[PDB]
């Protein structure tokens, strides 16, 4: 099983799986293998019915598609419709957030409040939007509005991209014609020129797709944004991670999925239920996380985290989870038929995402603690009717550190140098103790075992003293292999990278090191990573392309994925993939997005599946940053 | 080659094609055989990393995706982003000429310009944008800003849908949620909620899939509207078809595309060329049509259309077509590099469609006439570099009666009852001598021989006395087999369908009947036909499910395709589709297409390849219609 899984929790459930007949996603990845070739490689194409039209990596024909499309132009066309499927979740879920907020300030989702007015006035400021004299629920309603126009064409571009990134970036990027005009309207021209017929030149298709991963960009920033104006910004926090988290004698409750509109309620509501869980034999009600909506929660409220990604399943396992609640994205549909065997509770919640056989309760912003509730009396009934029933969760934990905003970074720099926060980073950036920083991003893959990549990139990054940063699955591959544990920042950490975290950690009263990771939230919260990397290009006068920031996918599987990693290229960060994207069909497409890219943009991907060598390409790419900026390296 | 293609013009060329080693569609389709079954079937999903997954269509392993999604899931989500795409390309044509009038209108752009000053105000008054005491111009930039308006979320819904349809059909599909809330709002909606770990009920994806599909109608009646505001809504004309239309002695330059914004000003600025032409030793410069920009201009200024759709690279080797003027949409791109075979100028004009070694000219409202003489200047210098050259151009074409809007057939009917001009068609209808309406849709496909579907069902019903209405290369289809020639009534037509056609032509002069079938325009005019549809639901007040009126895809290829005629089945009509769409694999989800889809909007797919069989099939929907009316069959 740690050919499956490098989590024990998670090798564990593999076993009990395996004794009950349960199938899992492990199980139908070797049922599907071995898989088809001229998909991985990213020549086939479905887009007319005269297709499918398929290419032969090498040999003899079929050469060219049936209407003459040759290989670039299909794995171009390929590429820019997952970008844009990747803009349409993060934007969607930006979208949602605003409606919510202008709910909540037109007094019709009374549940929903501005939480965190300071970032309100900050954003407003960002923008353009007026405050001096202004209600805050004014001022809200002009945020909500502006975020809504960014998803149409209108007199000015996204401002959720111009208004985020240095102005040089903005002309270098402009320059290419790369700013998007509207977030929706870049996902539907990219539909519309990647079907038959149309565009058909490789490097067009590609610029186009850059520039639909920035309205990618716009939406995971205007997702944060709104989501910390509603639900306060993070700040450090303390909790735990992996199964051990599941307490059998409790009613266990995960949230799951990627919008916290509805799970930062359940938390809420899930405390003002212990005496009615109580009542039905329980200690109280256990919220635990899973995916991003755990980590929204996790970040903001201390919520453990239970599971990610591909293990998710394997709460239901255990026998104690009594529900799941599910918004949208990154959730297999095998938990709906799972849960009739496990005795869980799945149950969906939005509109436009409902899976077969799941009980659906039609959330409203405007009923939220009554759907709260509701939902949570089903899961108080599950846990009654695993009366008697033995269950076994693992009993493996680590513990978080998390909470790592920019703007609690900025804070923790601050204990530092009041009035130049960033001014101690940068120092230690040149004098070595730091060599640079990478994020970490992304979702685990079947393909990979679970967390191998992750945790192999980290641990030789760490030994060279980059400062590691992590968001979404790949923070929740660090955190349940003890990287957000403080108590190893020696064993993993160099000297020199140990000697900050140590200053830093000593100068916030924690008498201990910040932890070896700092978990920046989310997948939407890689764009605080954005705000942090654009911070350090304002406070050096430099642009992006020239900082010693790399990134890492280095697990990745949605088409989430493949925008965020396409944006991290466009805004100039050398930017690692651990899995391949369909695109080795192609060298010409591979070239542009691997090298000549560089001359646009200055990021470029580094496609690497040996986590060893993708660890020393980084490394590379980081130490070529430091010589560019005169550092010893 | 008559498996090849039906069209004697198009054979003649197959053979030249043979004889030079020129490759083209068809030798591309031969290559590609055996075609993979899991695309064919609808049971292969590429929505994330963890892919390619595919179902066998019977058998053992595999059964289901990695991520759980079921056979039924994979299948819808394919279909949802195939209309999805179909939305975004109708979408972008109507959004571009609503770009385009208001430029016209701010005087940006005198090229352009108020053409039917009528449709504009009818438009403006269907909206609810005040006409009273306002200058044209400013009706205009209100009804530009409306179309604008209807791309995003706002307090109304898509207008383009609910002004256009009747008030009982609107309140079926909002009571079944499928009112769309915006165009490009849709789209993107469809790309989220089909991507990985999202939607995963087949009945939840296909009503969202009804739903943007309504946004593909509301982007065609835009489209259409905007058009006839800018260039005239189409009145009866007269003209020719097939590749006897090019004319060696001249500068044969053929407008190929969708979107006329371009190609009406070629077909303006190339009369006033006619002594440049000459110069270089032309009679003049001979604009022909392909595809659905042929149309446009056919349906407006009479051009002759040359070809359509899988035939289109035959033009090319007749040696005498000297510059393609391409927009987007449809265009095979292998027509750049058969190019460099024929001696032809391949010229792309729109930022986003590009094909690697065409020529390409940036064009701009601003700029239309520049633009369009920098273009003919180089169609003649191609002419004259062909100077000595043999060519073949078949001695093949047909005569063309068209230009039938619903605009057009409304006047015509009104020379036989001025003051209810539906009156004499529903009377027909009554009597018998109208049996039904078939609207007969979409593209031609390498799967079939060339226009053997359309011909072969249009015959039969004709026969059986069905008014036969046409669009796209379903009109280009029969227009290029003579069923646009009224010399071929008594031959095609029943007696009852001969009667009302005399009637209704003696009625306005001609001295002889309308052409056996009505050329209704390119395909975002299928847009007139609903409005035909609907004045005749409005004039007997029942709804589209009651009416007889059937739609026959019979060939259909582009995912342009598969938007219309899933609106067609939303709206309440029978809809026929020729080729097998990739949802085989999944019985269940067929059966909600070809079944229980009634029960929610009363139309219904009817799938079926044999095209005999699918005429009957088609008749029978007739007469079921005539039957719950009450009428004789
Ligand atoms: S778009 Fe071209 S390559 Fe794709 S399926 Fe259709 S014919 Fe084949
Ligand atoms: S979304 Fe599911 S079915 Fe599709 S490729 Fe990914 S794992 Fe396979
Ligand atoms: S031929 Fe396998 S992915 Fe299309
Ligand atoms: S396996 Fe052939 S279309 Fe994917
Ligand atoms: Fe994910
Ligand atoms: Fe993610
Ligand atoms: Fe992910
Ligand atoms: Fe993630
Ligand atoms: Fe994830
Ligand atoms: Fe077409
Ligand atoms: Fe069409
Ligand atoms: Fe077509
Ligand atoms: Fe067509
Ligand atoms: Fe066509």
């Amino acid at each position: 099983q740690n050919l499956k899984s490098t989590d024990r929790a998670v090798q564990q459930m593999l076993d009990k799986a395996k004794r009950e007949g349960i199938q899992t996603v492990w199980d139908r990845y070797e049922a599907m293998k071995p898989q088809c070739g001229f998909g991985e490689t990213g020549l086939c194409c479905r887009h007319c019915l005269q297709g499918p039209c398929r290419i032969n990596p090498f040999g003899d024909e079929p050469k060219v598609g049936i209407c003459g499309a040759t290989a670039e132009v299909i794995v171009a066309r390929g590429l820019d419709r997952s970008i844009a499927a990747g803009a349409a979740g993060h934007s969607g879920h930006a979208k949602h957030l605003a409606h919510t907020l202008k709910k909540a300030v037109q007094g019709k989702a009374a549940s929903y409040m501005i939480k965190d007015r300071t970032k309100l006035h900050s954003i407003a400021k960002r923008l353009g939007i007026p405050t001096e004299g202004q209600k805050d629920e004014d001022i809200a309603l002009e945020v909500a509005k502006a975020a809504l126009a960014d998803f149409h064409e209108k007199d000015t571009p996204v401002l959720w991209v111009t208004t985020v990134l240095p102005p040089s970036r903005v002309k270098v990027l402009s320059a290419h014609g790369l700013i998007p005009a509207g977030i929706d309207h870049e996902i539907a021209e990219i539909m519309h020129r990647t079907s038959m017929g149309c565009d058909a030149d490789a490097q067009n298709l590609l610029l186009g797709g850059l520039r639909c991963s920035l309205a990618d960009l716009a939406g995971c920033y205007m997702g944060t944004d709104l989501a910390d104006i509603l639900f306060g910004t993070p700040a450090p926090v303390v909790t735990e991670s992996n199964l051990g988290v599941l307490k059998a004698d409790a009613v266990n409750v995960a949230v799951h999925g990627h919008n916290p509109v509805l799970s930062d309620i359940i938390v809420s509501v899930s405390k003002e239920m212990e005496n009615e869980a109580r009542a039905a034999g329980a200690t109280g009600i256990n919220v635990v996380g899973i995916c991003c909506t755990g980590n929204e929660v996790l970040m903001r409220h201390g919520i453990p985290a239970c599971t990610h990604s591909v293990s998710q399943e394997m709460a239901m396992i255990t026998g104690a989870l009594d529900a799941m609640i599910l918004d949208y994205q990154c959730i297999q549909p095998s938990v709906a038929t799972i849960a009739e065997c496990t005795g869980t509770t799945v149950i969906t919640t939005m509109e436009m995402s409902k899976i077969t056989g799941a009980t659906h309760v039609n959330f409203a912003e405007e009923a939220a603690v009554e759907n709260a509730k509701q939902i949570l009396r089903l899961a108080i009934d599950t846990f009654k009717r695993r009366k008697g029933k033995p269950v076994e969760i693992p009993n493996i934990k680590t513990k978080v550190v998390a909470g790592f905003s920019t703007e609690a970074i900025i804070n923790a720099l601050s204990k530092l140098n009041a009035n130049d926060p960033l001014k101690p980073l940068i120092d230690n950036v040149v004098n070595g103790n730091i060599r640079g920083v990478c994020l970490f991003a992304g979702c685990n893959n079947v393909k990979v075992p679970q967390d191998q990549n992750f945790t192999t990139i980290a641990r030789k990054l760490l030994k060279q003293n980059v400062l590691v940063v992590a968001t979404g699955c790949g923070a929740g591959a660090l955190m349940r292999h003890g990287f957000m544990d403080p108590a190893n920042v020696d064993e993993l950490c160099g000297d020199g990278l140990k000697a900050v975290l140590t200053a830093i950690g000593e100068a916030n009263g924690l008498g201990g090191p910040l932890p070896p990771v700092l978990h920046m939230g989310s997948c939407v919260d890689n764009s605080r990573a954005v705000a942090l990397v654009a911070a350090l290009a304002n406070r050096l006068g430099v642009d992006l392309d020239r900082l010693p920031v790399v990134a890492s996918a280095a697990e990745a599987m949605h088409e989430k994925a493949v925008a965020i990693g396409t944006w991290a290229v466009t805004i100039g960060l050398p930017t690692h993939i651990g899995v391949l994207p369909p695109i080795t069909g192609s060298l010409p497409v591979t070239q542009i997005l691997t090298s000549s890219v560089k001359d646009i943009t200055g990021g470029y991907f580094i496609v690497e599946l040996d986590p060893e060598t993708a660890a020393d390409k980084l490394l590379a790419a980081i130490n070529e940053r430091r010589a560019g900026l005169g550092l010893p390296w």
